């Protein structure tokens, strides 16, 4: 067994999609999630705008209505959640939300926020980077979504996907803290061709980050898909791979190997 | 096997110690993954005055200590982080403090992020019980140790142990959001009794968490020892154990069982 055989089967992507099989499996297992818990209602999601965020979203209000169909219980809802900072894509986040229209749409300025922790640290003398200000966002929109979802009976949905995934690009307990993953499995073309069959506006799904990470989507999901692709990129794609592990594992105990 | 045993299994708990074997195994494991990361230098750690973070503080410090005698690498530090919300345990906090004696201590007020983020989601039209403003507490004093982490090329330590994790008493992505757990197998008591031996002040270790849980931190001890309690306690831990369930595993994917 290769790496990257190894990375493929830990992930579960397979080399091509029935795009509207995989709408059905997603659909299917969210609805099975809410059935499950008594007590859960809603699903609660950050629209941004992106590819990632209008497909998981689309997916899981398509869950709740089915849902609410069935049982004839009108609690069950959808809550999309614009999570700016400050003034704002604001075009695609609004492209997204006219394409899945929401139950229920709320706005979270997370600039108080973060503009208070961050001052905080700077009063302490701790300098922080544009990097970590980013992270601090991600995480505030965890938060944010938590408490959305702690008072309306709700779980978190989360966009984390193969291609974000064997990256590791992704903030730990940031965008990476949810619930339930839809979109795990599926790499960033197979997106696309959800989104596609799903009727998305082609500004929805057609980079800043394959310059941050030195490597194209395409090889990404090439790789993913049992390609051979450069050396260069594999190497890359491996470098990224073995980095993130601590990201897709609980916190080291004693116990734990993956990292020795 | 029971139910019980097959947490006991899970959770690595020793049915008892030697406290002292138990520091320098601890001790060792938290040199061993500084070694491991080239640009890890720092440990990082909120001290509230708890049992749990005054134990966790102390190792780490001994580790940092231990590691930067061997390497002489004066970039090996332990950063102690007092996170209060507003004007605050205040006395527990620099017992803890005096104990562990910390190479350095940081002061992050939390109340203006928390207040930010609480202030914007009552905007919005959401209700946040105090419950809800407990869990943004905890979550927002993650990303303060992470943001103190991320710009002083640290690890975040967690304070999680067997008797909290057995009853899931911790906030996902708050308390639980963490980097590596060196308590993690220990009991209450055992955590006590390494406090002992490491000369910890008598009240540093000497309730509301049982009277929330319903359920005594001895009856939690005494089943992850292997005996015997009574019914209701036993149904209680049972409950906990259950529910908290999805605390302990990573986000839940269309490949998951533990849930169903
Ligand atoms: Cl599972």
């Amino acid at each position: 067994m290769t790496l990257q055989e190894e990375i493929i089967r830990q992930l579960g992507v397979k080399a091509s999609i029935d795009p509207q099989e995989e709408i059905r499996k997603t659909v299917d297992f969210l609805k099975a999630y809410l059935r499950k818990h008594s007590f859960l209602k809603t699903y609660v999601l950050g629209i941004s705008g992106g590819q990632d965020s209008t497909l998981a979203g689309k997916l899981a209000q398509m869950a709740i209505a089915e849902l609410r169909e069935e049982t004839s219980d009108q609690a069950y809802q959808f809550i999309a959640v614009r999570l700016p900072y400050g003034v704002q894509d604001e075009a695609d986040a609004q492209k997204a939300l006219a394409f899945i229209a929401p139950d229920q749409t709320l706005t979270i300025n997370i600039k108080a926020a973060v503009d208070g922790q961050v001052e905080a640290l700077q009063a302490a003398g701790v300098e922080i980077s544009d990097f970590n200000k980013g992270n601090i966002k991600a995480r505030q929109r965890m938060i944010s979504q938590y408490a959305i979802a702690g008072q309306m009976a709700g779980a978190v949905i989360g966009t984390d996907h193969a291609a974000e995934n064997i990256t590791g690009f992704f903030t730990k307990f940031g965008d990476g803290g949810a619930d339930i993953l839809p979109l795990f499995r599926l790499n960033k073309r197979q997106g696309k061709a959800l989104l596609k069959v799903l009727g998305a506006d082609a500004a929805l799904y057609e980079l800043a980050d394959e310059v941050a990470l030195g490597v194209t989507y395409q090889d990404i999901d090439d790789y993913l898909e049992g390609k051979l692709i450069s050396k260069v990129a594999q190497a890359t794609i491996e470098k990224w791979w073995h980095k993130g592990q601590h990201k897709r594992h609980l916190p080291i105990t004693i116990f734990a190997d993956f990292w020795k």
